[PDB]
């Protein structure tokens, strides 16, 4: 039991590493948004929803990691 | 069996690392979509389905990682 | 209990790795803000709130990592 | 026998890390497709098959990782 | 007690890895500042406070990592 | 013998990590092909064999990794 | 006591990994300086102090890693 | 002897990780070749041998990794 | 003492990983030098010493890693 | 003795990881060379020696890693 519980807690920590992808990815989306709007302000209403979609889908990958983390913790 | 169970849980955690690739990749596809549309608004309806296809193929690599994770946790 | 405690401490250290994502991502958002404003100063009031949202969402991924770190430590 | 089985499951998990390469690579290919079509719409029919080939070859590297994973798992 | 002490020291070392994110991110912010000012010198007074804010927020992520490191050490 | 067998399986898993390099690299080559052809369609027949060569050489690095993996497995 | 000393030396080694962030970040800052001066030589006196500040702040993150390393070593 | 052999196998797997550098690097060289030729077709005979040298030198680093892998296996 | 010696050698190996940062950083500085000079040849004598300073500061981070490596191997 | 020798061989494998930096760095230098020459062929005699210097210094970091690897192996 002790070794199993120890493994769950180590595993839970490892399972958060993948969240770095969402941290970087969300930023990449918002950087494109800002750069696109600066170059062409008239396009903002068109590209803003694309940025929200892009962020949500990138974020979902990190939430999958967190899902595994919480299964191991709890 | 305690060693094997321990290994399943460590392995499950390690199996999620590869999801960082889809996290970054999905973002890269959507950034190109945004920059392409900002440069040439008329192209939107042509490139939007390319972005959907690209996101889905990138995401699938992460879903393979997650599949292995769930197999280790539950299988 | 000592083995479980050892694992909680190792797990907590591992759980901070993912914060590198927010470190880089917050920077990527601010770089875009700066480059966008330099190229088109008149867009500043439009893109500044986009940068704030972008950084907040990227930071949230790192805060998720830190939450797991603190759950393991406490 | 338990040490060997433990090794197989740890090894299977490690074998999925390389899939991050295909996750990023497939995206890089599709980003180029989108940017190329945006800059020169007439080139679409020419560059689309290149993107399909690029994606397939990048994905193949991740499929090799997953092959090793399943060999270790089963 | 030896096991717990060992884990604190390994955990503390691991807890510093995330600082690479701030190392890179702080640089990305200042690179943007330099490139933006080189392209449009008149914008310097507007973008400089943005760079200070961006640096501070990226640096904070590395400080959270170091916080965990010091908690494990002391 | 259990220890050696265990190490072969963990080593085999570790040996696949390097394949992420080819995953990314193959994509970088094809992205360049797409962007170069979009900018200058007349150059397609000249640069296509360059892309095939570049892909093959990047892929070779991942094949060396997989070679070690199979040696450890079999 | 030997397990604890072993942990300190393993931990000290791990504590240097984060220095890669400063290695890359310092370079990113100097790359921007060089490119900015090349594009607009007259801006040299303005951007050079920015590069010095950027380098110092990026390097500081690596110095924090090295601090933990030496704490663990000695 | 079994513990030493186990370590040689684990070490051999670890020694292939660095090949990811050549996987990416060879691609970066070929991407430049393709983009350079697309922008200036007349430069092809000048930059092609530069690409060959570039790829050879990047590949050498991966071959150094593979050498250590083979010394550990043999 | 065998455990401690073992740890010194593993730690020494791990201490070299950070050198990848200087490997990449030195390259980034020289790439900027090359691209800057290609775009504006007259600037060469101004930016060359900036590249030397930049390379040296990036390299020093790797030399800190190596210092820890040697301390673990020999100290 | 057995555990010490095992540690040397694992350490030797780990010591090659850092060579990925030189694999990528050497390529980055040669990519700049190729792109610079394509944009401005007349500059080739000036920038070629800069590329050789840049490659040598990037390569030196990997040779430092290899140095440690061979000390551990032999």
């Amino acid at each position: 039991m002790q070794l199993v519980l120890a493994a769950k807690y180590i595993g839970a920590g490892i399972s958060t590493i993948g969240l770095l992808g969402a941290g970087i990815g969300i930023a990449i989306v918002f950087a494109a948004l800002i750069n696109g709007v600066s170059r062409n302000p008239s396009i903002k209403d068109t590209v803003f929803p694309m940025a929200i979609l892009g962020f949500a889908l990138s974020e979902a990958t990190g939430l999958f990691c967190l899902m595994v983390s919480f299964l191991l913790l709890f």
